[PDB]
């Protein structure tokens, strides 16, 4: 039915009747992510993962998952963590994938992501360069998964 | 030059002793957008176009234009903020592209973005779904464009 919601919204687009995001998308997006019960994290490190994991069972009933190959074939290209999504989504089935990264060019600071299964963005978030930042990862990473949930409505209490 | 630098990066990277972000990467951010000569901001729209101007006329000298055609035909692909930034990037000429629109699936909020010469992501930020921050595109738009010079450093 996403697939419905979202045809509808490009009709909208279409005819330039658009005004922005509709509430009934927006809670597809939720029921997207509270109803998922697999999700994998597209990371190798084991503290990324369990911030992300304990965080996300508090939001759904799902399995959580990592990824056993290494992302840094992305560090390369436009878009890291996007990519980091796109090969987990390519090699692994999964409900929601969850991915961490560079946003952009070197300097760019921190980006994470969530894509659903058919490689659809249905919310990130971001941080300042660890340049400047100078945080500790876990809270960071804490920081930006619950940012990127309650941007579209998501409380994770 | 940025490609060098880049260049240097990707090579600790293949190396795998990429340990993240370094402070000359940064300062070739902040080098990039301080000293913009002419920006371009990706839409039609009267709010937007000014907002986005005050900003960027106080933090650089640079001549900030707007586009004749606009960008709503974005609307479909997947990433449409990118996508604008793409569009404006490919029909005219500028050292700073930047470009604000949804940032990915329908009721997933929205994405203002900043991009160089050759369509590299310096910077960017994020909104909640305006059907939860009920503000309208010009409060937003000025939050997130602020939002993306200071997480860079940029003031
Ligand atoms: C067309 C369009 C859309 O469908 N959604 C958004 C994000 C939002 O409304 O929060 C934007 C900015 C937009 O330009
Ligand atoms: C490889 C790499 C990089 O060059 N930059 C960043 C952003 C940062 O340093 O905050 C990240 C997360 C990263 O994995």
């Amino acid at each position: 039915v996403m697939e419905e919601i979202i045809k509808k919204a490009f009709i909208e687009s279409i005819n330039n009747i658009r005004r922005g995001d509709k509430e009934e998308e927006l809670k597809k997006i939720q029921e997207k992510i509270v109803n998922a019960k697999k999700i994998v994290v597209a990371t190798n490190n084991q503290k990324k993962f369990k911030v992300i994991r304990d965080i996300m069972l508090r939001v759904c009933n799902a399995e959580i998952k990592m990824l056993d190959i290494d992302t840094r074939f992305a560090d390369l290209t436009r878009m890291p963590a996007l990519t980091k999504g796109l090969i987990a989504l390519d090699i692994e089935k999964a409900d929601l994938y969850i991915a961490r990264g560079r946003l952009g060019a070197p300097g760019s600071g921190s980006m994470l992501v969530i894509l659903d299964e058919k490689g659809r963005v249905l919310t990130a978030s971001l941080s300042p360069s660890s340049v400047i930042h100078k945080e500790d990862i876990e809270e960071r990473i804490k920081k930006e998964l619950i940012e990127a949930l309650s941007r579209i409505g998501i409380s994770i209490l």
